[PDB]
């Protein structure tokens, strides 16, 4: 294990930075424990998380407009030819090896209440298909649909970011399934970093003994961890040039979009995120807006009631911000290629939270029955304000087709694996009614590999389908 002498440094650094009470127990650890505690803190800097305690617990002491119409755009006000040119566009970027997808999946779905990662999820669908599996079919099909204007292999790697809670049962997973059918070797599950949590006092959180209390960093983290898990690199090597963002709980995400892809890049935009207008004052969603001259993002935890019941002042029946946020954004490879220079200044989210520790005395586990301190978080959007307008676009597309987020458990009655199932199957049929299939009758299942979004079901004009049904191959 580490040496009497690097213990000893390490212990003066902490000390120094007044946080030496994580030695307390020091004397009563088992060699094992010693060195999980040694490598454990040399893996942070006590003088940072004074830094981070500081700002967070003393903090220091709203030019807040809508978008201009400049960064702005709609599927509804879109004119159809250039939506049919931004598909064929973005199409043939897949089909140039251009296209990456990182997936963010490091979310513990707390409010969901399951022991498995929220990926693997079983929204009660007639196939049974995890979101993941969804996901991938998603991802195979626009490379089968993109072969046929190549006669060449079409790639879309996935990079898959997962948390300490997820990582392992995540891997296991898509190895079980055999990667969906995708090759393994174009699938990349990586992990986020994490940070200690912080007592109300400043002081480093101990979960055991031997170990601080950590939690993962947010999914601002992305940044910082396609570089140190080799991502960057390998996006590099692989010559892409536009990436698609998206978190892991949104059963009718849209992956890899291609007129998403094919609009960003015609705009050659470093950013661009979709929105769709918000339900309610109350959903919880980050609004997306303009703050100071800049794109930004007022998260809903975050936001004062104030703003979020302002009203349109020529409509005033209806919310001034509107925009919400459905994390699915879109990023210039160059984009990426500029993270060094830029990571540290993204600011980290405060969130006051019951943190299992030691009870700092006896060194018995406890259960805090009030929030004993707080965790810090990135948040992916605070990229925005880095942007200029005429790099930025924040696109609204219709819900119905793009946006039913996984947040709660059954027996919610809202973004629940019920509602997320509804919208599979109701999507499902609207596809097969417009191609000419009549469904008898909630909803069919279409699986990704008989159509992405809709196209290819030409073979069900006039045909019977008799609801709940599942089209697969
Ligand atoms: C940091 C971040 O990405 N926050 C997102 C994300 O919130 P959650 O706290 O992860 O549920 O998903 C919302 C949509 O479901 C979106 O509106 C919001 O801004
Ligand atoms: O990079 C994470 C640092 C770390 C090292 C060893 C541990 O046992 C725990 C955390
Ligand atoms: O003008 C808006 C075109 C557009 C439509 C849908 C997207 O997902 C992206 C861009
Ligand atoms: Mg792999």
């Amino acid at each position: 294990g580490p040496s009497a002498e690097e213990f000893q440094q390490l212990r003066k650094k902490y000390t120094d930075a007044g946080q030496g009470h994580v030695f307390a127990f020091v004397d009563e650890l088992q060699t094992g424990e010693r060195s999980q505690l040694f490598h454990q803190l040399s893996s942070f800097d006590p003088v940072r998380i004074n830094e981070l305690a500081d700002k967070a617990l003393n903090p220091p002491k709203a030019s807040l407009e809508p978008l201009p119409d400049i960064a702005t755009a709609s599927i509804l006000d879109s004119d159809p030819k250039d939506l049919e040119q931004w598909y064929e566009e973005g199409l043939k970027l897949v089909a140039g090896n251009k296209v990456a997808v990182v997936l963010m999946a490091g979310g513990q779905g707390t409010r969901l209440g399951s022991s498995a990662p929220k990926g693997c999820f079983d929204i009660g669908l007639p196939s049974h298909k995890s979101l993941f599996q969804i996901q991938a079919e998603r991802i195979a099909k626009l490379q089968l649909l993109a072969q046929r204007i190549s006669g060449k292999e079409a790639v879309i790697p996935w990079y898959v970011m997962t948390s300490g809670p997820t990582r392992k049962p995540t891997e296991e997973f898509f190895e079980q399934h055999k990667y969906f059918g995708l090759n393994k070797s174009d699938v990349i599950i990586f992990e986020q970093g994490v940070l200690p949590c912080i007592s109300n006092e400043g002081k480093i959180l101990m979960e055991s003994k031997f170990k601080v209390a950590v939690a993962p960093d947010g999914n601002g983290g992305i940044y910082q961890a396609l570089l140190t898990s080799g991502v960057r690199e390998d996006m590099r090597k692989r010559g892409i040039e536009h990436i698609h963002t998206y978190c892991v709980d949104n059963c009718l995400v849209k992956v890899a979009d291609p007129v998403f892809i094919g609009f960003a890049a015609s705009k050659q935009v470093d950013i661009a995120t979709k929105v769709v207008r918000k339900r309610n004052a109350t959903e919880s969603v980050g609004l997306i807006l303009q703050k100071n001259g800049k794109p930004d993002v007022v998260e809903y935890s975050e936001i004062d009631k104030e703003t979020a019941e302002a009203k349109d002042p020529k409509q005033p029946d209806v919310l001034k911000f509107r925009a919400a946020n459905i994390v699915n954004h879109y990023y210039s490879f160059k984009f990426f290629e500029s993270i060094e220079l830029w990571a540290h200044k993204l600011p980290h989210h405060v969130a006051r939270k019951k943190i299992p520790c030691i009870k700092e005395g006896t060194g018995e586990f406890f259960k805090p029955e009030k929030p004993n301190g707080i965790k810090l978080e990135q948040f992916v959007f605070d990229v925005f304000p880095m942007t200029p307008l005429e790099k930025f676009a924040c696109i609204e597309v219709r819900r119905e087709d793009e946006f039913s987020p996984l947040k709660n458990a059954r027996g919610t009655g809202e973004d629940d694996p019920d509602t997320s199932k509804r919208d599979i199957m109701s999507q499902g049929q609207r596809w097969i009614e417009k191609a000419g299939g009549i469904v008898i009758t909630v909803g069919v299942e279409v699986s990704p590999l008989i159509s992405y979004g809709g196209e290819g079901l030409e073979f069900l004009k006039g045909r019977e389908i008799k609801a709940p049904a599942f089209i697969e191959k």
